[PDB]
């Protein structure tokens, strides 16, 4: 398998190795799938981000072509932006576009988001989804760790090792799969589900952005899941914070019933995002700045 794995990926990949035309690679970031570097561009010093990901350190290797094949096939000024894939010696290479501004997590740790910056994040993520979705490509994995920010304060969706795909033959999906504290009441008590798990999670990410964690944060996993799965959609601990139409907004969101759950299309044109402000308001909460 591994070699038949291997040989599969190297057919949807481009060939050869990236050194190429990349210097200075400096590791920066690490998750699960694996490590995170930082390289310059040789002619230009263009900084790049690549992640490189072992093929025998994977819990499910298939999920690998999804770390290619999502960025290319839908590119949106929302999503990561992918130049190229390779396979060295058996890590996958994946070379994107560098964004100086981190992760969503690291602004709703250290501070308080507002509406205008909650709605323009919501906006970017929803434009992503809608796209996605309307392919019958679900995320499931919708948290601010998945959220990447530019400089200048774009949102982009990253991420996509937790893609599947919905048709006519299976027009919904049956895996446990996710991140515990932002997966969808039905995913949890493993109903057959369809896009409607990501809308969920982007509620979930919205208390995330409000009280700075999303609910039962301090359980352990599978207790966490046992509350989701029984318990109604959750409180904001600051309700007292938000307006009333960020409220009516994430009450579309947070909805037991995946059928009465308002969908990405839907709420594009809620008027909690006309709130939303130019990249240039998010670009105070960066750690750099801040
Ligand atoms: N497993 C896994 C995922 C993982 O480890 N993600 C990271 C922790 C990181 N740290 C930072 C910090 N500041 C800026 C930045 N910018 C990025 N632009 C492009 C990036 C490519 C999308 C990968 S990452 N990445 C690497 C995000």
């Amino acid at each position: 398998s591994h070699e038949q794995f291997r040989a599969a990926l190297q057919l949807v990949v481009d060939p050869g190795d990236p050194r190429s035309y990349l210097d200075n690679f400096i590791k920066i970031g690490e998750g699960s799938t694996g490590i995170v570097c930082i390289a310059t561009v040789r002619s230009s010093g263009k900084l790049v981000a690549v992640k490189k990901m072992d093929l025998r350190k994977q819990q499910r290797r298939e999920l690998l072509f999804n770390e290619v094949v999502i960025m290319r096939d839908y590119q949106h000024e929302n999503v990561v932006e992918m130049y190229n894939s390779y396979l060295v010696g058996d890590e996958l290479w994946v070379v994107m576009e560098f964004l100086e501004g981190g992760a969503l997590t690291d602004i709703v740790t250290h501070t308080r988001m507002n509406e205008e910056q909650i709605a323009a994040v919501c906006l970017a993520v929803l434009q992503a989804l809608s796209v996605l979705h309307a392919q019958g490509v679900i995320h499931r994995d919708i948290k601010s760790d998945s959220i990447l920010l530019t400089h200048d304060g774009r949102v982009k969706l990253s991420d996509f090792g937790f893609c599947a795909q919905v048709s006519k033959e299976v027009p919904r999906r049956k895996s446990l799969v996710g991140t515990p504290y932002w997966m969808a009441p039905e995913l949890i008590s493993r109903l057959p589900y369809g896009p409607e798990v990501d809308i969920w999670s982007l509620g979930i990410m919205v208390i995330e952005m409000v009280d700075g964690e999303p609910p039962y944060f301090n359980e352990p996993p599978l207790k966490a899941m046992k509350m989701i799965r029984d318990n109604l959609p959750p409180r904001l601990k600051n309700l007292h914070k938000v307006s009333p139409s960020l409220k009516g907004f994430l009450d579309r969101l947070l909805v037991r019933d995946p059928a009465q759950r308002a969908t990405a299309a839907e709420l594009l044109k809620h008027p909690f995002l006309a709130k939303a402000g130019p990249p240039a308001s998010i670009v105070p909460l960066m750690r750099q700045n801040r």
